[PDB]
């Protein structure tokens, strides 16, 4: 009947549903329900066959159990949808379907090209695809593929796999986008294949040498990072491990890819891998000993994760044996605390405590220094605590055992084992500022001023009238020698232990931040105002300069700028000058000379 009686009869249907409706009732078979929107209506075990739904919206409908065979859905929006042991043999399906669940679905002969989904994929558990053309992205957990028919496929928008048919003719006439499991997840090709019952695992390997010949040298070319990971992820797992072809057509590529993130990363904490990516990065290190020693850190973290990796767990801990026997590295097995401490020069395979000194790492200058460490205290370095212990590991010159408390450790790490530097200066630095603050301010409220202060670039809270000198003058005066920093006190900061560590050059730097952090908490847009910033904060800032150029006067460039600054500070020469102004002069020449430091010391919000 007419359109709006035909649709009035559902949706009324749908509001005093019974579940023990009649055929004559449920027969909307044959029907032309094209346009309409059936959103979120109880359809439940209706029968549609033959009908025509294209263009509709049944977005959050129930149609399940509902027998849509050969209906037609062409631009349909069938988001959500409740399709579970519903009929849809030989439909045609271009739409988009989010989430919407097919579980038991029969599917035979249906068609899904042109179809889609943003991140959620349609769920097919156990449903029947036998026949029918899926799109890559889809993902067949679970599904029922039915058995191989023809095991190559002749035409060249397509690939068998099992009984159903992959097509490829909606992917922008590119082969490369359906190769991406990180960022093209929803159009991946590959997570179609892996994620297909294992019992269509020979299905899986003959589709995987169909899909490489659609895969031009040419289109390798690039970088294709997500592309490169992706293929080494999906591929170089059972069961395309065992595949001669696969494995041959991948070693050139991953080669040339995990050669430059070997490179890349070197010196830095290593990225998580998936199990076919880690694989490839070891098999990388057995085709190349050299890089081994290298890119030395990546190469041991690539080995820890891998040497805990369920299936690779054996393969690296031998490739790790291999470098035991290098030339730089054998010295240091022989030490009586090595591996088993049993003189086999072995590691300990069988640790669950992670504290045996398995792992060796090679200077990264030509000074031999050597590493010995834990994995635990190692990963520990990695991703420090305040609670972290840098002095955990032994070191050696020359196969030699050296004393760590000879060596400056700053420089030790910055200069021969970089892997350390930035995780050992910025566990200092965070907390350098409220740490000096603490020293300071004994009265928790005004220091929760200060602390509070360091997240934002202004404040309201002014320090300028009477009793607020008075307050910053009974804080700062045992601190203060007039313009400069009291012996004592110069003592109390200069005495950190790692603080004394650095090489003075980096100390003078510190200071010189620090006395901008003063500078600014005087400035107009925080403690101070436009007319006026307290004096005390001037004073001890002035201070901080001046102990820097005591400690390392190169820091200033030139004794023309350091006085320019003190001239400022001071107002010496009738020269007066706002501490907004001096605050950027500082931190300019801090972002010019030393942006590494004045990174890790001058407080982020501020800058």
């Amino acid at each position: 009947l007419s359109k709006a009686e035909l649709t009035a009869d559902l949706i009324w249907l749908s509001a005093n549903r019974t579940g023990e409706e009649s055929a004559e009732e449920l027969n909307y078979s044959g029907c032309d329900l094209s346009g309409l929107s059936l959103v979120g209506l109880n359809l439940s075990s209706v029968n549609f066959s033959g009908a025509v739904l294209d263009d509709t919206d049944l977005r959050m409908s129930d149609l399940s159990q509902a027998v849509l065979e050969n209906c037609s859905f062409k631009n349909s929006i069938l988001n959500e949808c409740n399709f579970c042991y519903a009929n849809l043999s030989n439909c045609i399906i271009r739409a988009l379907f989010e989430n919407s669940n097919f579980s038991n679905s029969n599917l035979k002969n249906a068609s899904f090209k042109g179809s889609s989904y943003i991140q959620y994929p349609p769920i097919l558990n156990e449903a029947d695809l036998t026949g029918a053309i899926i799109i890559p992205g889809m993902v067949l957990s679970g599904a029922i593929l039915g058995d191989v028919k023809e095991l190559f496929s002749e035409k060249s928008n397509t690939i068998n796999l099992g009984g159903c048919y992959i097509d490829l003719s909606d992917i922008q006439e590119n082969i490369l986008s359906v190769l991406d499991n990180y960022t093209k997840s929803n159009k991946s090709i590959l997570l179609t294949m892996n994620t297909s019952d294992d019992k269509y695992n020979h299905d899986k390997v003959r589709a995987a040498e169909e899909l490489i010949k659609k895969i031009s040298l040419d289109e390798l070319a690039a970088f294709r990072p997500y592309v490169k990971m992706s293929l080494a992820d999906s591929f170089s797992i059972h069961p395309y491990l065992n595949n001669a072809n696969i494995q041959q057509w991948l070693e050139p590529i991953c080669d040339d890819f995990f050669d430059t993130i070997m490179s890349w990363f070197n010196n830095s904490i290593m990225m998580y891998m998936e199990n076919g990516s880690l694989l490839q990065a070891g098999m990388y290190f057995e085709r190349h000993p050299g890089a081994m020693v290298s890119y030395n850190s990546s190469f041991i973290q690539i080995v820890m994760n891998g040497s805990r990796r369920d299936g690779m767990q054996e393969r690296f801990r031998e490739l790790y044996e291999v470098y035991l026997k290098n030339e730089k590295v054998y010295p240091v097995t022989q030490q009586s605390d090595f591996g088993l401490c049993d003189g086999s020069g072995k590691p300990d395979w069988d640790d669950d405590s992670d504290l045996a000194y398995n792992w060796v790492l090679l200077s990264s200058q030509d000074d031999g220094m050597a590493m010995m460490c834990s994995l635990s205290h190692m990963v520990d370095m990695l991703s420090p605590n305040t609670s972290t212990n840098w002095m955990s590991f032994f070191l050696y010159k020359d196969g030699e055992v050296q004393n760590t408390f000879g060596y400056s450790l700053s420089n030790l790490f910055s200069e021969s084992f970089p892997i350390f530097s930035i995780p050992y200066h910025k566990a200092f630095s965070q907390n350098f500022v409220s740490g000096i603050l603490d020293i300071l301010i004994s009265d928790n409220e005004l220091k929760e001023r200060f602390i509070e202060a360091l997240n934002s670039n202004k404040s309201d809270y002014k320090m300028i009238a009477d009793d607020q000198q008075r307050k910053l003058a009974c804080v700062w005066n045992p601190f203060l020698d007039g313009w400069e920093l009291n012996a004592q006190h110069v003592d109390m900061i200069m005495g950190s232990h790692v603080l004394k560590d650095m090489p003075l050059r980096k100390q003078a730097e510190i200071l010189f931040c620090l006395g901008g952090v003063f500078c600014k908490y005087s400035s107009s847009d925080m403690f101070g105002t436009e007319y006026d910033s307290p004096e005390i904060l001037r004073r001890y800032a002035n201070g901080l300069i001046e102990q820097a150029y005591k400690t390392d006067p190169q820091v200033f460039g030139s004794v023309y700028y350091y006085n320019d600054i003190l001239d400022r500070l001071q107002g010496r020469n009738n020269v007066f000058t706002c501490t907004a102004v001096l605050t950027d002069m500082l931190t300019e020449h801090a972002k010019e000379s030393f942006p590494e430091i004045f990174s890790l010391y001058y407080p982020v919000a501020w800058r």
